[PDB]
């Protein structure tokens, strides 16, 4: 049957490894609340205002489900077994279910608050698979599904940036009159999630969404030598190296030495020239990707308009800590506390350099662009990396490697939006008061991962991700990584290697 | 299944444009409350009483759904695309659904009030499609469905005017004894919505109503020249113009000039003679349509009896601001704040004039009536105009052009009435106390619009409704029209052109 | 139908005795509550700390159903009839049902607390039949199902020991640096019951679990003589006994006497050498089974690391009270109050001894190991004994006789885990507050027992368990065993014979 | 459908008289509550303790439905019509339904208490038709179904006597040591209603029980003459009466007189010798039926051990008021208030005597036992008598006439037991607190009575039960019997004849 008192679905979880496939099931307990008091609002996002960096977003009542990260779908055991036993993997299919909803009313008299289940209140649930609305998810957000299946998942409000602010700044001047600047405002899109059709669910009801990926593989195999050493040092070469006269030393023609042969392959692109700017408040990235159409007025300049492009060095060796990719394990993390810095995976298609020689010596080429015969490996993703990124809709685009490592998909998984159906309340005024409710429920993401097992003719052992690669933590510091403190706290990895990255273990003949 | 805890219907919205059809879906969250404490009452509607203008209405417990306006069904995007891409449109069919009802009890102890869902309380829902009861809807009411899909829709009480008051005034005198005046009262109809059969719905239940229009088109195409210039100025004419003797100048017979040929067509009717009267309180319109059967007594006279006919000038040029059609975007709007004045659409079948020449010169004809060979275009409706108007049931009627622009239908969409089923309460007295409840729910109006795309042999570009035709508003005044203030306020159009009227863009060869 | 207000299952109970089978049905009323506030925690279990004995367990939110004991499934009548009328019995099949759930919210304002039934809250129910998670049940726990069907069954929290503490102690020293000790922590398994798929049930729903045993019989038949007397004292023997010279007495060769013939059979293994140690706080057992891999650091030594093996004497005569198996009937029982000591069942395959003679006399062999030709009977289980024990997963193992008497099964009945589904609560902080609920319901265990009736050629009467073997108790001491005190207290057996052990009544020819 | 909000059954009542059958339907509103706080207890039942009469009962949580009495099933109209129109009747079949359950929670804050319906709470319902548990019902209890269909029926707790107390008294002495007295305790049965399978019902559910009687008739016909007058006084007799010499008068042989012939029939058994004993507190009956096995110790003697047998005179004339059967109409009745004494039905098979003549005169035989050729009629049952009695299970028994008039059945209707399912409550202590609830519902007993109409050749009229046989009562004393006082009180019959007994009206030729 169906109704109040009949659970809609059960709990699923775990993982089933096969040769061709890996099916990782997860279920979480989520809570969403009334956002903005059921209003759309466009307000300026202001920093400390030491610099003129500002932002403008339109905040909706809606909240959304973000499934994008590996930490959500794989346990540390499932990840270790994934990266040790398989050379490559990608997400075949994804299935999300939202069930066992409970909408409860919040009754607050004074300090103490009580919770009464109304049973007739619904929730709006909307999945955008055509990407007609602006994307909610962005890589490296803290909104993502929790790692531990028993933690509650608190959803985040949905908002989006209608316009670039400094372009719309209205600052202008008396001479220009900012006509082209108003023109940007006049066409500033405004999206309501109410335009589209969507489901309204009460406690007895549930819903389901399926997604089918088609995307590129994530390669777990390591390069033991650079592509430049793909030769045989015993065999002589036919080539000639002519060196022009340098100072006193005369020009010399001679056969290239057998041990160093010319490479036909060049360094993967990346930019080492730029450096970060300014205080932590302003956007600090070394490069700023910005748009400045003629006629508009920008008073602040620099990073005020534009968004920073980081990490700038895609394949290149991160000479400085600024270039190394870095994040925090926990939202409580402050500076140097709980931060993880990317380290070399010791893959020779990764952390490349390029030296421009003059007559006397070699010097580092700061920034190298796309050039033919460039081969490189994508960032060695860990378990904490985002799975996908949304590729913009644009006429032309170059090769897609996001330097964070995420996969650029032009149709990533749809973003599932959910909110409290507004329950109005009678009021003699215009005060448009509403009833205070929230909904908790059980969401289950189940993804089918397409894996393919390695095979090698290598004689020797290879590196593997081992639990011996972990450190103790917690109070009294006897709890390992990925384990629970006596207080109940979950011990986060303190190093990039405890995150078990790919492109480390398995060797691949170049 | 069905019951408490199973939502009856989901949310629908958006629009699907085709060549033949446009289907605009909308869903709103409505709230209706107990009205008149479940009583019918006939009370006098009294103004400041500076003038003897009075009204008498019988107020019901019922509230009703008013779907009549374009703003409800079309977004500003859907409207722009409608009026730019299509020469004419009309409403094929309409489908209204009322579902996801929630009837909650209002418990008030002192100041703080609580809301408990009873689940056994029903609501009465009645659709009058035969128009046996007096029509609730009237054009240009504020009771209409809201523009923004996320705003709550508060329904209005249903009432109607049983009699014309000054006819029933009882004032009379000692000499007349007002016998014919009592005769009007003796037959004064009294309508109860309980006479008819109607549905009672609880939370699990829903209802649905379908309507099929048959009505006239709304033409979006513009006249570039007046019908008087439909000639060819190069070709000579055969006609003669004889001018009688004027003063000294002798009577002259001569061929009419090629460049000015006689027109067979005349100005569309309209009345410029009258002017508005009195204070804002009394009915101010320039013409008063009234009924004054013999023997009745009218002490106040003038606009006391009768209803004002405005705008008086149907097709004629609105010489003064009094004649221009004007309204407010928001019910908070006071004088000159938030008011929109109709402006010329620059259609040459619109804003006509007629000059009566004497011998010496031409003079404006104040009021022109129906006369043969009159051609004109209906008011250039905007997005804020009512869709339809109810044509009275009468033996004879002339051509139907409402000067507000609305379509006169003799069977418009039925008015859907809804009220709280009275839940009595035991009381030892006669005090007939009742239980205090309200109902909120989701109503969805879905209309199928019949559209037909233009085609033209014109070489040049044509005017189109553009977002560049908008102005900034809100606090700090950086928010465009049709967009949301940082406080969440929705920015209303400040001009008639921001309302995107019809009969502007597309040209039509006369 | 199904839903709130329709009971899911009825009450079952009783027993049906047959010749081949015995079907014992039971139903109880259980209550489980939120444990650890929905957290996993690993905390040290500390005693008075007079000795360095410590333990570390990871405590889950889960609670579990323990069905392991005979007292649960058999009444004293059903047990008496079982052990009197049947020579052996084993559990064919087991069927557990969990139904009539009620999840109620705990509302506490000040001291007085109220209970409101929410109806939309579920419970998680998970049965581990593959034993992928650590076993919750352990013999001789107080968590077991109650004896009396009308008592409420309060479930216990599920936890498990991830590591042996002193091995992980971190104590070490500055010289060693405890590298092998960290290695144990680094791989310390962490099990979440959320990994596996499991059911979520609301009030209307129920669940069912069936188990099929295959295990060894429990033999109720007694040995009247030792296997050493299996001869005929009238018939002479062919054997010779040569006694070497002792002191003055010369070596004598002579035929063995007819009345004492040599036995081919030897004493069942057991260990009398060891004695208990230390205060009641520390682990006191006479033998300690411990693991001490090289390189680890143990400061406390002795019973700090390792678990005690008791009773040490499997078949041997319990020379001292330390060796006798002993327990308490009620968790309120303190020292010497309500304790029951195992006594001889007077089975001659039980309570064996072995004497090593020198020339002059015989002396008791302290500890005897497995040796060929050893025959013995398992502990004479009573009605209060555990039914089964979980056999470890190990490459090699010897004969399985647990000296407590329980049956060692490598796949015992699965442990049914249950917990409150977490209902989150909105909070402005990170305080991750949750809603306070509990669930009570009706669990029914129904086991099919495989029995086989004895037959004997013995002429004489045999011992039987009789109610005359009971003592009075309670206030005023007029209530018998297994009966209810005027206060309502249930009178527990005060002696091992009132527990009606097996291997007493029925005789078996050796 | 089924569920909360759908009544399970309707109200039935009334009676349908036929020639062969009478079907009496009844429905009542019952209320049962938590008894003993869900405990079994064996406590001593102590009187004023002026005498050593004591009792010991084990009180259960269960309550039960007692349908045994005629007053329940027949109205005074249905009874009058039964006893006037029919010579004999017996209960063919019985059908009990329990439906429209409501389990409500009792919330008490201070003095005022509130009642909230939980809807998930069940009730246990168990019918014992095999009589495996001790019988709850006993004749002449006040627990019986009410007479008036609109009165509420409050059920009584179920308990039973495990042992005869003075046999178990433990009093004994130091010399005996009361070994045989402990032996009675050691085997003292203890019954739990949880042993058996039974139904658990929630509000939506109901249950039904059917019973099929086979039993003896209840004869309504009267004997107009004693069986001794079955002769013809006109016809001479052949017999001789020899009278031995008495004093002076010589022995006389002579024919027996025609008007007094010898009877072959003798007086039905009964005992007039004994008299009642002691205060109202102790058991007062004239005869005590007791059990006193050898070796037990009885200090009090007399009625301390044993139960009184009353009325002692089965068919004999009740010489004194002690022997007359007597009861109270209402539980409020005290001594001489509201008591009804059995009176002669004027049936000549009833109220017999036997005189033993000596030579000189006749004297009353005090106690007469079963003797051949005894004929008698059973007690003339009224409408307030029990219908049935449970015949003990015993090897041998004599003729079954209960002197109260009830029918002795070896399988009477099963006793329907019902109790509140225990809803536990979380408590940090062992206090095993539970939730306070009660259940009210509608029980309907419908019995099919097998009747057979009389036919007579008698010429004269016969006595009939008439309403003129009633008396006024109530306040102001204008309300008749079987009618309602202005306060609403129901006027009880004040005499045995207003109870309309059987064996009065209809004549039966001997």
């Amino acid at each position: 049957g169906s109704g109040v008192g009949i659970s809609t679905g059960g709990w699923v979880g775990g993982s089933h490894f096969s040769d061709k496939y890996v099916v990782t099931k997860n279920t979480r307990q989520f809570i969403t609340t009334i956002q903005n008091g059921h209003l759309y609002k466009t307000e300026a996002i202001e920093t400390t205002n030491q610099s003129g960096k500002s932002q403008r977003c339109v905040t909706t009542p809606w909240t959304y489900f973000n499934f994008n990260q590996y930490s959500c779908h794989f346990s540390p055991q499932d990840w270790q077994r994934l990266t040790n036993e398989y050379k490559r993997f990608r997400p075949k299919a994804m299935q999300v279910k939202i069930y066992n909803l409970q909408i409860k009313q919040i009754l607050s008299n004074g300090a103490d608050t009580t919770y009464n289940n109304d049973l007739t209140a619904g929730v709006h649930i909307f999945c955008d698979g055509e990407h007609a609305y602006p994307n909610a998810s962005h890589p490296w957000d803290e909104d993502v599904m929790p790692d531990l299946p028993y933690k509650t998942w608190k959803l985040f409000q949905y908002g989006y940036i209608p316009i670039e602010n400094e372009l719309a700044d209205l600052d202008g001047n008396a001479a220009g009159g900012n006509a082209t600047e108003k023109a940007l405002l006049y066409q500033m899109p405004f999206f309501l999630l109410e335009n589209s059709d969507h489901q309204v669910l009460r406690t007895g009801e549930s819903t389901e969404f399926t997604f089918n990926f088609d995307c590129e593989w994530v390669n777990n195999e390591r390069a033991y030598i650079p592509p430049g050493l793909m030769f045989n040092p015993k065999v002589p070469t036919r080539r000639v190296q002519y060196i022009r006269q340098n100072g006193s030393t005369a020009a010399s023609t001679g056969r290239i030495q057998p041990y160093s042969k010319p490479t036909s392959w060049m360094t993967g692109p990346g930019l080492l020239s730029a450096q970060r700017v300014g205080p932590q408040s302003s956007d600090t990235a070394p490069f700023m990707v910005c748009t400045n159409p003629e006629g508009t007025h920008i008073n602040t300049g620099a990073a005020g308009f534009g968004s920073g492009f980081d990490p700038p060095s895609g394949c290149l060796a991160p000479t400085n800590l600024e270039y190394k990719l870095q994040w925090y394990q926990t939202p409580e993390g402050t500076g140097n506390n709980g931060n993880i810095i990317a380290n070399p995976s010791l893959s020779m298609l990764r952390d490349q350099l390029l030296y421009k020689g003059n007559q006397t010596t070699y010097n580092l080429v700061g920034d190298i662009w796309m050039f033919p015969n460039q081969v490189w490996d994508r960032f060695p993703i860990t378990r904490e990396n985002p799975i996908w990124c949304k590729k913009p809709r644009a006429d032309k685009h170059t090769i897609m490697d996001p330097f964070d490592g995420s996969i650029a998909m032009d149709h990533p998984p749809g973003t599932i939006f959910i909110k409290m159906a507004k329950i109005p309340v009678p009021t003699a005024s215009n005060a448009d008061s509403y009833l205070n409710i929230y909904c908790t429920g059980q969401v289950s993401c189940e993804i089918v991962w397409e894996v393919e097992r390695y095979a090698t003719k290598n004689w020797r052992p290879e590196r593997r991700h081992t639990a011996l690669g972990m450190s103790l933590g917690g109070e009294s510091n006897y709890t390992p990584t990925y384990h629970v403190d006596p207080t109940g706290a979950y011990i986060q990895p303190t190093s990039y290697d405890q995150c078990m990255p790919v492109k480390t273990n398995i060797n691949k003949v170049l």
